[PDB]
């Protein structure tokens, strides 16, 4: 993590960069987690034009430790290589002792305000619709577990949360939501057997938020596939719809803002689902049926219910890992996702959508 060592590695692992020396290379650490240290590494532009280096930037990733990973760290690299092969993720460039080097994407992540732009929403639906056709249009590795990660994420993170003895003010009754977790997984096992396109099991990103969508040339691209895996495709869309209400760009405590009124509008949700199905169904994109759309939208809201529990548990675990480094209040965030669960459960009950859920 010493900058000159980073320069030395890049000069010998990026093609034609060895024509430079360490004084031609710039290293800028970008925001990292506990599992990663990320650096923007570049050749100074005037040095680049003189030597005519065409790959001026790379992304330099130093691996953390597996035990701190809340995703699955043992299969993350194999999954990323597959995504890189089919040009879905940023291109893997090289590996080194303790990390890897990836293509640098020029542009900016989408903002919370970009998700109000209807043209941006259409672009996102096209990208995700085409992306979700991967498992049926190409042959993904046959040994990959096809269990929907809604089960795996919920099970894995509920276990880690129940192993805590503190749990003071995240909720006074954590086992209420631990028992709610069991209710959702049992309901979703029945609910997803109903014939619904939204219940199709495809390879999913599973962390669809605006800052994981890059806007490069007006071509939207996905990044950060660490949580990716097989899942109900409605879960990927439900995550994106939820994220229209959460702003992570706020730069003071608690470093997030929730605006439930900003939830993607119904006409926007229609426009998204129609656009999505136009790309996800190929030989007959005849899914302009409103009853198919209205049922697509209902399955999305059902999956949204469980995502609030999934990410609340994730946030509880992150809160016990961190300790005033970014000062993002993971415990307040978890409490807000738990509140989102209660409000979503009430709404679904009020419309009789989660029958036999046993409140
Ligand atoms: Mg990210």
């Amino acid at each position: 993590t010493d900058p000159l060592y980073i320069k030395k590695i890049c000069l010998e692992k990026v093609h034609d960069w060895s024509r430079c020396n360490e004084d031609d290379v710039c290293v800028n650490q970008i925001l990292s987690g506990l599992t990663n240290q990320l650096f923007e590494v570049s050749i100074k532009e005037d040095t680049a034009i003189e030597y005519r280096i065409t790959r001026r930037h790379v992304l330099f990733r130093i691996y953390g430790k597996d035990v701190d990973a809340l995703y699955n760290p043992l299969s993350e690299f194999e999954v990323y290589k597959t995504m890189s092969k089919y040009r879905i993720a940023p291109l893997l460039l090289n590996t080194f002792d303790g990390g890897r080097i990836e293509e640098w994407l020029y542009g900016d992540p989408l903002s919370i305000d970009d998700l109000k732009n209807k043209s941006i929403l259409v672009g996102i639906a096209n990208v995700l619709g085409k992306f979700h056709t991967l498992s049926r249009k190409r042959h993904l590795p046959e040994h990959w577990d096809k269990t929907p990660c809604v089960f795996k994420m919920m099970d894995r993170w509920r276990l880690a949360v129940s192993n805590y003895k503190n749990l003071d003010k995240v909720t006074l009754d954590i086992n209420k939501y631990i028992q709610e977790s069991h209710k959702f997984l049992k309901f979703i096992k029945i609910y997803t057997q109903i014939e619904n396109i939204a219940n199709d099991i495809v390879f999913c990103h599973n962390d669809l938020q605006e800052n994981n969508i890059m806007n490069t040339n007006k071509c939207l691209r996905l990044i950060d596939f660490e949580y990716s895996g097989y899942n109900f495709l409605s879960a990927d869309i439900a995550n994106f719809f939820i994220e229209t209400t959460i702003d992570y760009s706020y730069n003071a405590y608690p470093f997030f803002i929730i605006n439930k009124k900003n939830y993607i509008s119904y006409e926007s949700r229609i426009l998204f689902v129609t656009t999505y199905l136009s790309k996800y169904l190929d030989d007959s994109t005849a899914a302009s049926d409103q009853d198919i759309i209205d049922q697509f939208l209902e399955a999305i809201e059902v999956q949204a219910l469980g995502l609030h529990l999934i990410w609340a548990f994730w946030s509880i675990i992150r809160g016990y890992q961190t300790k005033s480094y970014n000062e993002f209040d993971f415990f307040l965030y978890a409490k807000e996702r738990l509140k989102m669960y209660d409000e979503q459960k009430q709404y679904l009950m009020s419309k009789n959508i989660i029958k036999d859920y046993d409140d």
